[PDB]
C-alpha cells in the first residue's frame, strides 16, 4: 500500500519523499534517532525541498512504519546497508546528482558510518547531536561483561524509559513525542543497548578515515549525546571542511527546540547545503 523497500533480510521498510517541482539539484537521506520515524522530519524535508534538493528517507527496521520487532537489531550494520541500498537506488534514477546525508542522535552515527564505508562518495553530512560517544559507566569491561550477561537470559529487557523533558526545552515539542503513536517511548532494550554499544566503537574507528565535509549542530545542555562527543568528532575527524555551532542551554532534539534555537537550526541548515549544491 505505501511507498517501501525490501531490505536484504527481506524486511519491508516504509519510505518518505518530498520531490521538489523542476529538476532536483542534490539528493540528501534523511536519517532519524533511535525511537523515532522519517515522519518527525517533515518540515526540515520541505524547507531543503524549497532549495530544488530531493529529500528521501526510510523508518529504520523496528522503527516507525518499517516491519522488524521493536528497537531490536541482529547487528548495527543492518541501518547502515539499508541506507547504501536507498541511496543506491536513489543514484540509478538520479546519476550524476550529489547526495548528502542528514542525520540525528543514532541516525548521525548511522550517516557517519555510512559516509565511512564510501570515502569520498557523499558530498556532505549535516549532523544533528550525533551518536557519537558512550555513558562514563555504560561501556566499562565489567558492564559490557554484565550486559552480554543479561542478554543472554533476558534480552528484551528494559533498563527504564528516560525523562522525555530531556530532549527539549519546547514543552508542546515534548508533549508532541509523547503522544506520537510511531515513537517507540518504552524503555532502551539490553539487545538494542549492546547494538549502540557496537555504533560507538564502531564510529570512533571510523573518525581517522572519515573525509566527507560536515556540518555539527549540537545542544551544550544534552543529556542524551554529551557536547565533549561534538568537540572530539571535530578534533578526530579528517574532513577538510568541517564546522561547529554550539546551542547555549540546548537541549538534545535542535530541530524541535525553543523557536529562537530551531529557526537557527534550519537557517544553518539552508544555507550549509545552498553552498555546496551551488558548487555542483
Ligand atoms: C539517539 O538516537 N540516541 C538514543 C540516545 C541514547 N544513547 C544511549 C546509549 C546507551 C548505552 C551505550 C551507548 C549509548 N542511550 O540513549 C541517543
Amino acid at each position: 500500500d505505501l511507498p517501501h523497500l525490501v531490505n536484504a533480510d527481506g524486511q519491508y521498510l516504509f519510505c518518505r519523499y518530498w520531490k521538489p517541482t523542476g529538476t532536483p539539484k542534490a539528493l540528501i537521506f534523511v536519517s532519524h534517532g533511535a525511537g523515532e520515524h522519517s515522519g518527525r522530519y517533515e518540515e526540515l524535508a520541505r524547507m531543503l525541498m524549497g532549495l530544488d534538493l530531493l529529500v528521501f528517507a526510510h523508518d529504520h527496521v523496528g522503527h516507525g512504519q518499517s516491519e522488524g520487532e521493536r528497537m531490536v537489531v541482529s547487528d548495527f550494520h543492518v541501518f547502515v546497508r539499508d541506507v547504501l541500498q536507498h541511496v543506491d537506488s536513489m543514484q540509478k534514477d538520479y546519476p550524476g546528482l550529489p547526495v548528502f546525508l542528514l542525520g540525528h542522535s543514532m541516525g548521525g552515527a548511522i550517516a557517519i558510518l555510512t559516509a565511512a564505508e564510501r570515502p569520498g562518495h557523499f558530498a556532505g553530512m549535516v549532523l544533528i547531536s550525533p551518536l557519537v560517544l558512550a555513558n562514563p559507566e555504560s561501556a566499562t569491561t565489567f558492564k559490557v561483561l554484565a550486559a552480554k550477561v543479561l542478554n543472554l537470559v533476558l534480552p528484551n529487557l528494559s533498563l527504564g524509559p528516560i525523562d522525555s523533558s530531556v530532549l527539549s526545552r519546547n514543552k508542546t515539542e515534548v508533549d508532541i513525542y509523547n503522544s506520537d503513536p510511531l515513537i517507540c517511548r518504552a524503555g532502551l532494550k539490553v539487545c538494542f543497548g549492546i547494538q549502540l554499544l557496537n555504533a560507538v566503537s564502531r564510529v570512533e574507528r571510523a573518525l581517522p578515515k572519515l573525509t566527507v565535509p560536515f556540518l555539527l549542530l549540537q545542544g551544550s545542555a544534552d543529556r542524551l549525546c554529551d557536547s565533549k562527543g561534538a568537540y572530539l568528532l571535530m578534533e578526530l575527524a579528517k574532513s577538510q571542511d568541517k564546522t561547529l555551532k554550539i546551542y547555549e542551554g540546548a537541549y538534545h532534539v535542535l530541530h524541535k527546540e525553543l523557536p529562537e534555537v530551531t529557526n537557527s537550526v534550519f537557517h544553518e541548515i539552508n544555507m550549509w547545503v545552498s553552498q555546496r549544491t551551488a558548487t555542483a
